[PDB]
């Protein structure tokens, strides 16, 4: 019964994304009051991604030395401490510390869980099938985070969503202790194909670049779209809120269906078509005149990014087996670094560009870049 390991990675990713999305509404409002009674706010937002990017390679190396369960449980402990600090700390410095620890725990959870899922699901088809579910864990977390945080903030109080998240994290830790049992440190058999050799690989680089650009598109789109909506359409707050909902719904459906549909169609073809579709949707976003015009391109963006992720993570695992030794911590650290590359410089660079040139020009540039990179996914196809 290795399904319990899938549940642990699903719960870990889901709770991580719940915390990440509950935090985004609550933190600016709380700060916009203590200061009374641009640089630092962006630093607080990007600290999680920056620290996760920094500590991904170290966790990738550590998983080879001490196995996966100890990093997974450590990621749990760090996440629980970060949740408690979010609950009870009300200073900006402590908020930054909590964000940095959340990033460290996110790195541990993501890298170790993806490596463990790759190692226990050695089959090519089942690897993608379960990684679709694991990736849909993040989509479910993103979907059910903001409403959960909002209702628990409005009805009970500020610390209630964080306390409930901490209780759910404690239950996740109890089941982790029951199934993983990190009683002792165990090493893996062989070495790990040092990162210097993995990054020289053109195919691993192509997969990481496709993931990075597909995620950077949405990472620049998500914070820079509401500003342009207020500039042009003068939409209401709730319209600014439900505009990106189709992207999340479509990402969930696309991930959960293409985790299985990518093997029969071809993972390279799925990534190529995903890049083309996300580029086309990003190009067509600026032409929408109202929310009803933005309903479909956001769906396309989310669907295509789901295809890209669900086809490219199993490509990373397959490439490490095909050309290197079968150790996955380092390669999935590479993939996580590719994700946080978009997640870190996404908002700031996107805003800077949208200030220098118009928002439609930024969207056009992102779309043409994605479409131009799409042919590069052809080289990922198997020789036969
Ligand atoms: N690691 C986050 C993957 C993702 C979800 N949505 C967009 N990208």
């Amino acid at each position: 019964s290795r399904k319990l390991i899938l549940f642990i990675v699903f719960l870990a990713l889901l709770l991580d994304n719940m915390l990440l999305t509950v935090v985004v509404p609550i933190i600016p409002s709380y700060l916009y009051s203590i200061k009374h009674e641009n640089v630092q706010v962006g630093l607080l937002f990007a600290s999680k991604a920056t620290v996760q990017l920094i500590t991904n390679p170290f966790i990738g190396l550590l998983t080879n030395r001490i196995g996966y369960p100890i990093p997974i449980f450590a990621g749990f402990c760090i996440m629980f401490v970060s949740t408690i600090m979010f609950a009870f700390s009300s200073s900006y410095a402590f908020l930054l510390i909590a964000r940095s620890l959340q990033g460290i725990g996110s790195s541990c959870s993501s890298v170790a869980g993806m490596g463990m899922l790759a190692s226990v699901y050695t089959d090519d088809e089942e690897r993608g099938n379960v990684m679709g579910i694991a990736l849909g864990g993040l989509a479910m977390g993103v979907l059910v985070g903001p409403p959960f945080g909002s209702v628990l903030y409005e009805f009970v109080g500020k610390t209630a969503p964080f306390l409930v998240l901490a209780a759910l994290v404690l239950l996740d830790g109890a089941i982790q202790l029951f199934v993983l049992q990190p009683s002792r440190v165990q090493p893996e058999s062989q070495k790990g194909t040092p990162l210097t050799t993995l990054l020289k690989d053109p195919y691993i680089l192509i997969a990481a670049g496709s993931i990075c650009f597909a995620n950077m598109g949405i990472a620049m789109l998500e914070p820079a779209l509401p500003i342009w909506m207020m500039e042009t359409m003068c939409s209401r707050k709730w319209q600014l809120g439900v505009a990106f909902l189709p992207a999340s719904i479509s990402y969930l459906i696309g991930t959960n269906i293409f985790g299985i549909l990518a093997h029969k169609m071809g993972r390279w073809l799925c990534a190529l078509l995903g890049m083309i579709i996300v580029g086309v949707s990003i190009l067509c976003i600026p032409f929408a005149k109202n929310i009803y015009g933005l309903i479909a391109p956001n769906f396309g963006v989310g669907f295509a990014i789901g295809m890209v992720d669900s086809s490219m993570m199993p490509i990373m695992g397959y490439l490490v087996d095909l050309r290197h030794v079968s150790v996955y911590g380092s390669v999935y650290a590479i993939a996580d670094v590719a994700f946080c590359m978009g997640y870190a410089i996404g908002p700031s660079a996107g805003g800077a560009i949208a200030k220098a040139i118009g928002f439609p020009w930024l969207m056009t540039i992102i779309g043409i870049i994605d479409i131009l990179f799409a042919p590069l996914c052809f080289f990922l196809r198997s020789p036969p």
